[PDB]
């Protein structure tokens, strides 16, 4: 059902693939770890064009986003529209997301107005029902991060980058993913939806200090250490709410800590499962 484009129907799309940032005047909108996502226009559609970028792994990848997405439709995951495979260059073709990246908006890159704690909240919410589809039908993510949730015009999450999912111990030799995010049995080499939960947590310290999961000119420099601050008394998750917010109740803010501090246990199997972080969510605005 996805549509075969050809790369140079892409290319003269996306101002002949101009690396350029948006910002400056070239269609480059971000980049991950596995491609330039450009923006782009078909027909009447503005669309996210990621052209990818061993070989042998990058094509594997590929074919691995195309199969997940086309059984996984739902509407807190992003929506692929067709690809390209004509020629060396692999494109896939995504419906646009007007609001970007949730780390984008949490740093209010390029000008954008902080989230309220009112948006934050439904953000997380829907986060979680989309790791909770997935889930549910057997895939793990293996890099869920703020990178990785992108927000469409009314600021519903939706998240991206299935390149690396996997069917759902197991323990492979290939180590994937973003080591700030990672739980400690990912960075061992094992396979399993748990990590995308303890990931998750770390995404819902983002959501509520507004800070980097990593920063080299801060004190601690990993986010997930704060925990850790605020467990042996040091410190307190009101000392860490981000300030650009008006509209957080302390009671509903202590509520998604608990939340993400529960997604946080080293020790995998003392995790909840998503269903459960999909329940605290929902009772947290009730
Ligand atoms: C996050 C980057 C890579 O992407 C974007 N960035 C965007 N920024 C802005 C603006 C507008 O005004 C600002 C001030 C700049 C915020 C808009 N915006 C849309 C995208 C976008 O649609 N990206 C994707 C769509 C689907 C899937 N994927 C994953 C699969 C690769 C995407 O990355």
């Amino acid at each position: 059902r996805f549509h075969s484009f050809s790369f140079y129907e892409l290319k003269n799309v996306t101002n002949n693939f101009d690396e350029r940032p948006i910002s400056v005047g070239g269609n480059k909108m971000g980049e991950g770890g596995f491609g330039v996502v450009y923006k782009g226009y078909v027909n009447n559609t503005t669309v996210a064009v990621k052209k990818l970028a061993t070989t042998e792994e990058l094509k594997q990848q590929f074919d691995q986003e195309i199969k997940v997405m086309a059984k996984c439709q739902h509407e807190n995951l992003v929506e692929l529209l067709g690809f390209s495979s004509d020629g060396d260059d692999l494109c896939l073709v995504y419906v646009y997301m007007p609001n970007g990246s949730l780390l984008d908006r949490l740093s209010c890159l390029d000008g954008t107005p902080p989230l309220s704690w009112h948006m934050r909240c439904k953000i997380a919410q829907g986060a979680a029902n989309g790791i909770n589809f997935l889930h549910e039908n057997h895939h793990i993510h293996r890099d869920i991060k703020s990178a990785n949730i992108l927000l469409d015009e009314a600021f519903t999450a939706k998240i991206s980058d299935f390149g690396l999912a996997r069917a759902s111990t197991v323990m492979t030799s290939r180590i994937v993913g973003t080591t700030a995010y990672m739980a400690p049995e990912a960075l061992r080499g094992e396979i399993t939806p748990k990590s995308d939960i303890y990931s998750f947590g770390v995404v819902l310290l983002e959501i509520i200090t507004g800070l980097p999961a990593v920063d080299e000119h801060r004190e601690p420099q990993l986010l997930l250490d704060i925990k850790e601050e605020i467990e042996d008394e040091e410190k307190t998750i009101e000392d860490y709410i981000d300030k650009k917010m008006n509209d957080a109740d302390s009671t509903s803010v202590e509520a998604m800590y608990s939340v993400a501090s529960q997604c946080l246990h080293e020790k995998k199997n003392k995790r909840p499962d998503i269903k459960k972080v999909q329940q605290l969510l929902q009772e947290m605005t009730a």
